[PDB]
């Protein structure tokens, strides 16, 4: 149960076991680089479900699929590079928030009726082995270039030695 502070370089990634096998999930991690894939999960292998989170232009934003395309749930705020910033997802059904350190909560949803995740795929952190694998609606082509604390579903811990799959190209944080 060693956590590790995991180092990406925009080619990286883990995988983990998928979200399914643990909503509520927060991240801590600094930025090097505006834009790439922090978490995706989904269905299957460019439609069916997913959610996803990835910075754009040092934005965060929160995307889900449920069946009826997707919520986008972007920060206010852009992020600082090279500052540690967590952030907090919550997702009830359809309704979603996403929310930067102590900042208000931005709210959105995904379309009626569809209310429901269906996840089956691995957990990818950091980015991802194929980008052409992902769903469409997540709008994301590159990796994180930067390092990632924590990860956590529902207050467990995720990013910790027994949790990974592979992990491709990834360092110990160490600047």
């Amino acid at each position: 149960s060693r956590p590790f502070l995991a180092d990406f370089n925009g080619f990286s990634y883990l995988e983990l076991k998928g979200l399914h096998t643990f909503m509520a999930l927060e991240m801590v991690f600094l930025a090097r680089g505006p834009s790439g894939l922090l978490l995706y999960n989904g269905q299957k292998t460019g439609k069916g479900d997913f959610v996803s989170l990835a910075l754009h232009n040092r934005h965060l934003e929160f995307r889900y699929d449920l069946g009826k395309g997707a919520a986008i749930i972007r920060s206010k705020e852009p992020i600082a590079l090279g500052t540690w910033v967590r952030v907090f997802l919550e997702r009830n059904g359809r309704k979603g928030a996403l929310q930067v350190g102590d900042g208000p909560r931005v709210l959105g949803e995904s379309p009626v009726p569809h209310t429901m995740l269906n996840l089956k795929e691995p957990l990818y952190v950091g980015g991802a082995p194929d980008f052409s694998k992902l769903a469409r609606g997540a709008a994301v082509a590159s990796g994180f270039d930067g390092a990632i604390q924590l990860v956590s579903l529902r207050g467990h811990q995720l990013l910790t030695q027994e949790h990974v799959l592979r992990a491709v190209d990834v360092a110990p944080f160490a600047g």
